């Protein structure tokens, strides 16, 4: 659990989340890029075929269609459910970012208060002093993340063999206000204490900064912001096969679903089929499929690869863009 | 601006942004649907094909393969504009759904208080008393939505014609702590006024409820929470044509962010092709692209649509299930 162990504040649990949604998507993205790569060849070998070889160029069109439409088809729900947890991550990140902004406000702004005797909620006092409109901002916060952090929350520490556990802020951050006030008193404050230039109640004498007159009043907010926490949230149940916090069995908080979400996702593995447009004589012998498609295979497509490759897969003005090209139909049919 | 217009609340700005993002989201889908549509077609028609008919079906192939590979490609610029935006809206609402928890922390809970004279930042009171760790959570946010709610912010009222304009919440909503608070006294409160079971510190006579106590000094946190505001930023420039907000001209608000890639999102049409399963005689001799690929065609495919439909749409065990089946390559092997 390198990448996850590097999780300790809430900036480096904001790049675990992104970066473990990114290698979700980019896995993906592979499978996806490689199933049009395999329609690309198989458009052209179609072309091919339109130019005992017909059949041959058959044999890699029919080889091709099955093993890409049956990828496509696997693809579905692994693709379903690592997107589902990639969602939650970029959803949890945002998040977290929102309450970081937040919790970054530490610093109050005292207004201008208003004087008076007893009143709610201190009814016994004989002075108050009451402010409305307290604010607490910070400039625009950003995470500054060291060449480690990246080095350490990487998708390269992200395959399933290597995650067991994830770490994340704990709920407070994202919910609770936290601050510290101190109320000051000198003499005898009352309604009358209504010089307001310190920001405080004060009357009598010469009033001024730090309680100058006779009777003063008043509050200052010192300091706002909820210190984060570190949670750990394993992913496996205890015999480590099962995923653990499955829904559906009572309330869950956020860890656990994120963490059954992460555990789906790391176990959706994604078939990923041979690449046609690289494809060796070897490859395509030993697969499978091709027995019932067709010593035999060798005496149409070649003995050696270098054979294989010249004949069908090197090849020719070129037939992959065209049959990838608005002129790609037209090109079919013209030879056809 | 129905949609728009009904924004006038953090939780409609949040069912605004979800809603237009499924609506981004829902047009790709639906044109990715149309072209695997497609594609199993043309797998369909060319299993028909190794069952004048060879070359008519091989015309809907290249037909097929044509428009379809056009169309793929003409999708995945509109495809990434319309994603950036609803990634965009989604990442929106989640900060805006974390900002709405905790605005709504507007009750504080107060500390067990400590009692002091003269201490920072009162240097000169004779009476201070100290809270750490005031608190404030609320319960677990929901938003509620009326049937008019969802009615009015609907995918139905975002096409682009009728929207010219978004409504966000101010950008205070997502920074800002807001809050009241009121300092009280009574009589001379100072470092001996440690009686702290009012949560307020008193000494003197009989401490208790009210400042009970001779002397007494506290405060309370009465009220948190910052009000929403809101926003219009429009899409388009004065003239209407082109999108405003415009990035790389200075820095920019999220409202204008957000507000150019909605913009950019509903600019971006998507060219849907024809549907092949459903093709008509009449859209076939029509299909200008069918000019080079192919009177004549009508001699080939039929002079009526209910003789084009029995050839080559109808059928026949199924063409379509098999050609996208685990037995799809098998099936035309065999047949060719
Ligand atoms: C949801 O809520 C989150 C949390 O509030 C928002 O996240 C903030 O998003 C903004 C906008 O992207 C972030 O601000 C950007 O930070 C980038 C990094 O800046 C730092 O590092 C650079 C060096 O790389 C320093 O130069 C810089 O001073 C910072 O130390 C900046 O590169 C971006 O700058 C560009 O825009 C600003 C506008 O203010 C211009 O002034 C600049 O010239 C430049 O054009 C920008 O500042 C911010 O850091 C994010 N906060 C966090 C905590 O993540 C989401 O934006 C929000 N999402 C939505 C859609 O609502
Ligand atoms: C990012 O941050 C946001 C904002 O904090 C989080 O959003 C909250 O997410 C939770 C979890 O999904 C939401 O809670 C859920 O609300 C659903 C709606 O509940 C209301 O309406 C129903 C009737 O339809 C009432 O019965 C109910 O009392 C509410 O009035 C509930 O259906 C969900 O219930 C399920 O889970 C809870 C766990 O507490 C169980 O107790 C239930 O039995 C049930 O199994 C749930 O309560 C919450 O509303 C969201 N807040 C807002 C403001 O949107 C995101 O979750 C967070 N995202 C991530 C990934 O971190």
């Amino acid at each position: 659990d390198t990448a996850a162990g590097h999780v300790t504040t809430p900036c480096t649990e904001i790049l675990f989340d992104l970066t473990l949604a990114k290698h979700y998507e980019n896995q993906i993205q592979a499978a996806e890029s490689a199933l049009n790569r395999n329609y690309a060849a198989i458009r052209s070998w179609t072309l091919l075929e339109a130019m005992n070889r017909q059949n041959a160029y058959t044999g890699l069109i029919a080889y091709g269609i099955q093993i890409t439409v049956n990828a496509e088809q696997e693809l579905q729900g692994p693709k379903q459910t690592k997107l589902r947890a990639a969602h939650a991550l970029r959803h949890r990140a945002a998040n977290l970012s929102a309450a970081l902004q937040i919790q970054a406000a530490q610093q109050a702004t005292l207004t201008k208060p208003t004087a008076g005797g007893a009143q709610t909620p201190f009814s016994g006092a004989t002075g108050t002093c009451k402010y409305e409109g307290i604010t607490a901002t910070a400039g625009e916060q950003s995470c500054k993340y060291s060449t480690e952090d990246e080095e350490k929350i990487n998708a390269a520490h992200m395959n399933p063999e290597v995650m067991t556990q994830i770490t994340t802020i704990g709920d407070k951050y994202l919910t609770t206000i936290t601050l510290d006030a101190i109320a000051g008193s000198k003499g005898n404050p009352t309604q009358s204490s209504a010089t307001y230039a310190e920001q405080d109640c004060q009357d009598g004498g010469n009033p001024g900064p730090n309680f100058g007159g006779a009777n003063a009043l008043g509050l200052q907010v010192t300091k706002l912001g909820t210190k984060a926490t570190t949670e750990k949230t394993n992913l496996y149940t205890a015999g480590g096969t099962e995923c653990e916090h499955q829904p559906g069995n009572g309330p869950q908080k956020t860890k656990q679903r994120l963490a059954y979400l992460v555990c789906e996702a790391n176990k959706a593995a994604i078939i990923t089929p041979t690449d046609l447009q690289t494809l060796t004589l070897d490859a395509l012998i030993s697969a499978p499929e091709m027995a019932a498609i067709g010593q035999l295979l060798k005496k149409a497509y070649g003995q050696t690869n270098e054979q294989f490759q010249k004949n069908f897969i090197k090849p020719q003005t070129t037939v992959a863009a065209l049959m990838s090209s608005p002129n790609s139909g037209l090109a079919l049919a013209y030879h056809k």
